[PDB]
């Protein structure tokens, strides 16, 4: 992973929101980027697992997240789950899971999906600025990539927005 900036981090976040919508799943990848320089990356896929992972013995999202490069790079990432009419939340902060999973709430049983919200550790970083062109610019070749999927941009530094949809 490139720490010129955390471009890189963002888009392997974004990459596993796009697999979900690459498999049929997810048909929108909404990606935030927060005033306060954070990403924050949202699909309506699946939502990752929340169920015992067998060998380990903890939520499998908690085990995904735990050996993640978003954790290892950032200062907190928080994790909300869309699932079986649950929403599930689980956080970290310096690579540590300081809020066990737990349901924060309910919703319809067809809104599923996950949200990942990093604030990357500026220490480990050239620079802790996103290079918005380069976060569009790989965001719309990725709409491009996987026809049929939304992915939305919205700008909270920078006030913008913009939506890309290719259809085949
Ligand atoms: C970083 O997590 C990623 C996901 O990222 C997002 N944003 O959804 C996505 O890229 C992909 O997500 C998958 C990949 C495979 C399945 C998948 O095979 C499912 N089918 C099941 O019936 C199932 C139900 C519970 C369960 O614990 C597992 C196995 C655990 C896995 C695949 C982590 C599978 C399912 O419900 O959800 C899935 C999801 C959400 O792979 C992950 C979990 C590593």
């Amino acid at each position: 992973t490139d720490t010129t900036r955390p471009n890189h981090l963002g888009q392997e976040v974004i990459d596993n929101s796009v697999d979900e919508a690459l498999a049929g799943h997810a048909k929108r990848v909404d990606v935030i980027l927060h005033a306060d320089q954070s990403l924050e990356v949202i699909d309506d896929g699946r939502g990752m697992p929340v169920d015992i992972h067998p060998e380990e013995g903890v939520p499998a999202v908690e085990l995904i997240l735990c050996i993640s490069v978003v954790n290892a790079l950032s200062k907190r990432v928080e994790v909300n789950v869309r699932r079986d009419g649950q929403v599930y939340n689980i956080a970290f902060e310096n690579g540590e899971k300081v809020q066990d999973l737990q349901v924060v709430g309910t919703c319809g049983k067809r809104n599923t999906g996950t949200s990942v919200h990093f604030w990357p550790d500026e220490t480990f970083f050239d620079s802790p600025r996103f290079s918005v062109s380069r976060l569009t610019h790989v965001l719309k070749a990725k709409a491009v990539l996987c026809p049929g999927v939304e992915i939305t941009f919205k700008d909270e530094i920078n006030n913008t927005e913009q939506r890309w949809c290719y259809q085949d």
